[PDB]
RNA sequence: UACCUGGUUGAUCCUGCCAGUAGCAUAUGCUUGUCUCAAAGAUUAAGCCAUGCAUGUCUAAGUACGCACGGCCGGUACAGU
């Protein structure tokens, strides 16, 4: 070779945990619900199995004396099919670019999904928790749970999110406008976002509660790092 | 298969209709090699009709002088068909 890497120096707190490597899921970031700001950190436990798919690639214009100034908004889903599934948009003057924004931008929200069975327990869930909703400016969802082989019967848009969110099996219903899919396709990410902070009977036995990695760990973010 | 997509604006989010989509049954266009199943002058004029046909029927057992046939030998109630 003649030719070396350096990718990632982290200026995060966070950051510098998971690059000295004591913090080895996401598990444990998500647990404590701490910020994440650095996009690196998400493609480090995964991207080895996110993938994009890039819904839609909207103009939008402002105008001033000088005539039309345009630039194009786009939006980008991202997802493995393990039950972690993301979504931002962005916009720039100039179409590769802010594509390339949005996926930036999609790694960094990234949430978990719950999943469960329809009624009996066979192993290996395959559709959602309990019967969830789910809005955003007048567009909503309704995820509704299936028997297993009934696939996601949902419109094109919504169909995208939920395949990648790794559902089998699911019913929708919608309400209100749906041809302005930037809201749609939000209103669906808030539904399956809802699933994890819905409290169920299970749920009801005691957490033992456990202190931060950033508490446990100190001894080695202060040496001379960051 | 408990589903939506295009269209009011310089641009955005709504309200709302229009158009798109699928099945069903009537008509109609174009095309048609083999097999099984089969709906068919209802919609309008319960308008009008040539011609042909669509309800007849006898057992040992209601009535046989058909001069019909037959008999064989006829008639005494009197054969058989």
């Amino acid at each position: 070779g003649k030719a070396g890497d350096k990718e990632w120096l982290p200026v995060t707190k966070l950051g510098r945990l998971v690059k000295d490597m004591k913090i080895k899921s996401l598990e444990e970031i998500y647990l404590f619900s701490l910020p994440i700001k650095e996009s690196e950190i998400i493609d480090f436990f995964l991207g080895a199995a996110l993938k994009d798919k890039v819904l839609k690639i909207m103009p939008v214009q402002k105008q001033t004396q000088a005539g039309q100034r345009t630039r194009f908004k786009a939006f980008v889903a991202i997802g493995d099919y393990n039950g972690h599934v993301g979504l931002g948009m962005k916009c720039s003057k100039e179409v590769a670019t802010a594509i390339r924004g949005a996926i930036i931008l999609a790694k960094l929200s990234i949430v978990p999904v719950r999943r469960g069975y329809w009624g009996n327990k066979i192993g290996k869930p395959h559709t959602v928790r309990c019967k969830v909703t789910g809005r955003c400016g007048s567009v909503l969802v309704r995820l509704i749970p299936a028997p297993r082989g009934t696939g996601i019967i949902s419109a094109p848009v919504p169909k995208k999110l939920l395949l990648m969110a790794g559902i089998d099996d699911c019913y929708t219903s919608a309400g209100g406008c749906t041809a302005t899919l930037g809201n749609f396709a939000k209103a669906t990410f808030d539904a399956i976002s809802k699933t994890y902070s819905y409290l169920t009977p299970d749920l009801w036995k005691e957490t033992v509660f456990t202190k931060s990695p950033y508490q446990e760990f100190t001894d080695h973010l202060v040496k001379t790092h960051t």
